[PDB]
């Protein structure tokens, strides 16, 4: 429903709004040394507000431009790794991840964007697929990985964070083969809205979680 999908950005906006201004209310309930991740959370949430407004507003102009969507994630997807790294790392570890991890994301939303702007199921929608699967999949190893030699109450708030962008983020994929399979466009808006507010809402406060952790709660 073309109602629904306008509805939903609207809701997107007010959840992402409501969450940057959380997350910096929360920012001060944990140690300076930890509020990084959660600074990045909220700036991440003010960014997908500012463009869920742009959206709506799109929409309801009738000239729904495919690309704020890509322009949102290749912005937000990159810091959402940066704000995990936040809380994983510290010094030149952390700035190596910042640097290799935002390049593969940026990659991987860049080559869905070439696929994307392509007839579905053409040659050039294919490399964008292969290529940003590749990525996604490089980065939900790397994701694995980062967990690995944590202990007690860090070891499984992140096992929450990890598991939010590994069972979270298989929707975006999904819903970039669906209209290959059949019609699926209208519901496929509609889940990748829901699915934006629970990733990066609840990424948000799980990293705030971990940031808890680390502060010593
Ligand atoms: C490289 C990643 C490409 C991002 C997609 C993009 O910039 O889209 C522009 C769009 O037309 C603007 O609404
Ligand atoms: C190191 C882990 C990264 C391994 C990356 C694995 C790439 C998988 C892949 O190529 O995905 C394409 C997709 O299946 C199209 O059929
Ligand atoms: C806040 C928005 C988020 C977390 C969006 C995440 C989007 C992706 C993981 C998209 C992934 C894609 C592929 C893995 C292959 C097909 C192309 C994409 C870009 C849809
Ligand atoms: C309408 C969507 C609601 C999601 C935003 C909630 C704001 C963050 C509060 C979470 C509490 C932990
Ligand atoms: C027009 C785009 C909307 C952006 C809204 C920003 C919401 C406020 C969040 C600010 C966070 C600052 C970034 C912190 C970086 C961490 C470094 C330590
Ligand atoms: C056209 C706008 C997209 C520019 C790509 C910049 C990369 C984002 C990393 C943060
Ligand atoms: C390529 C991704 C770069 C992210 C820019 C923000 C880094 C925050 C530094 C702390
Ligand atoms: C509409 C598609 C969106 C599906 C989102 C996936 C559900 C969230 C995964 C939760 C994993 C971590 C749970 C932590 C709870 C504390
Ligand atoms: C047919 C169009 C209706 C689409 C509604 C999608 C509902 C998905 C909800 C997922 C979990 C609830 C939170
Ligand atoms: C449907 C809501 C599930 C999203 C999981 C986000 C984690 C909540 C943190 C407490
Ligand atoms: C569809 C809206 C669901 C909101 C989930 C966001 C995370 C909740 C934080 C606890």
């Amino acid at each position: 429903m073309e109602e629904l999908t306008y509805r939903l950005f609207m809701v997107a906006t007010v959840g992402m709004l409501a969450g940057t201004v959380f997350l910096l209310a929360s920012s001060r309930e944990v140690k300076p040394e930890h509020r990084r991740g959660v600074y990045i959370s909220a700036l991440v949430c003010g960014i997908a507000w500012y463009h869920y407004q742009k959206m709506g507003a799109s929409w309801e102009s009738g000239s729904y431009d495919t690309g704020l969507r890509y322009v949102d994630w290749v912005l937000t997807v990159p810091l959402m790794f940066v704000e995990v790294l936040a809380v994983t790392r510290k010094g030149a570890a952390y700035n190596e991840a910042v640097r290799n991890w935002g390049i593969a994301a940026t990659v991987m939303i860049g080559a869905g964007y070439y696929g994307e702007t392509s007839a579905a199921g053409s040659n050039e929608y294919w490399t964008g697929f292969v290529i940003a699967m590749a990525t996604y999949v490089w980065l939900m190893r790397n994701l694995q990985a980062e967990g690995e030699g944590l202990k007690g109450d860090q070891a499984v708030a992140f096992e929450n964070i990890k598991n939010l962008i590994l069972v979270g983020w298989i929707i975006y994929p999904l819903g970039y083969i669906a209209p290959v399979v059949g019609d699926f466009d209208a519901i496929r808006e509609v889940l990748y809205t829901i699915a934006d507010i629970i990733n990066k809402v609840g990424l948000g406060v799980l990293v705030l979680q971990m940031a808890r952790v680390q502060s010593g709660e």
